[PDB]
């Protein structure tokens, strides 16, 4: 209801454990994913929390609004947009995002969808491209999980 | 949501994969367990989908109704008490239950939870002494994972 968490894997070695927190209308997500290459990374909710097929059965961004892929700053993007972590040059990336489209509850609660880190930069939906329109060219799927109730 | 899913897994050999199905006011959940010894495990709904500290970090079984432990077929039941799967000589388990409390959507929402299943048979409530009441003296957590949406 108010509180979430996801913990990502992945076949390689990108891991991580990532908090929700609803703080008003927005959505606090926090903690840390480990094993990148040092620079930017696309990290978006998918939409189902299936884990049959890795990272692949995740299915696409959530777009329940069926909108065109954005960055989270963007009016135009998808719920599940939330942009680009940056691992530091030991790879570690600390996240730390607030915002106001993902809800822990509601038509737009991620509660049992997919967190996904991806292996290349998100370009934000700015690019014009086709794929920059559904995905952003953030290219494979690093890690993932479902995301989960916490206590 | 209409449709759930949960990929078991665990410190040891045991693994499966669990789908549910919303029918009217039921769950479908079938699927199989494999690496399982001979006889019945328990198999519970826990509150939190949280696998930070592995099947730990679940919490109790799901009880919004603040009742006691039992099995499926009784009104005195925690809400995830899903009674036993059956593993047989060769350590599979299939899984065919048919839940009324159990839901997909709303205040009982198992999204976002965690499926569980147990070292040892539960007694259903019925074992006489207080762990039977809380758990059913089904002993550790083998493998869980967390109820993801399912296209
Ligand atoms: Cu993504
Ligand atoms: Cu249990
Ligand atoms: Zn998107
Ligand atoms: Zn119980």
């Amino acid at each position: 209801a108010t509180k979430a968490v996801c913990v990502l894997k992945g076949d390689g070695p990108v891991q991580g454990t990532i908090h929700f927190e609803a703080k008003g209308d927005t959505v606090v997500v926090t903690g840390s994913i480990t094993g990148l290459t040092e620079g930017d990374h696309g990290f978006h909710v998918h939409q189902f929390g299936d884990n049959t097929q890795g990272c692949t059965s995740a299915g696409p961004h959530f777009n329940p609004l069926s909108k065109k892929h954005g960055g989270p700053k963007d009016e135009e993007r998808h719920v599940g947009d939330l942009g680009n972590v940056t691992a530091d040059k030991n790879g570690v990336a600390i996240v730390d995002i607030v915002d106001p489209l993902i809800s822990l509850s509601g038509e737009y609660s991620i509660i049992g969808r997919t967190m996904v880190v991806h292996e290349k930069p998100d370009d934000l939906g700015r690019g014009g491209n086709e794929e920059s329109t559904k995905t952003g060219n953030a290219g494979s799927r690093l890690a993932c999980g479902v995301i989960g109730i916490a206590k």
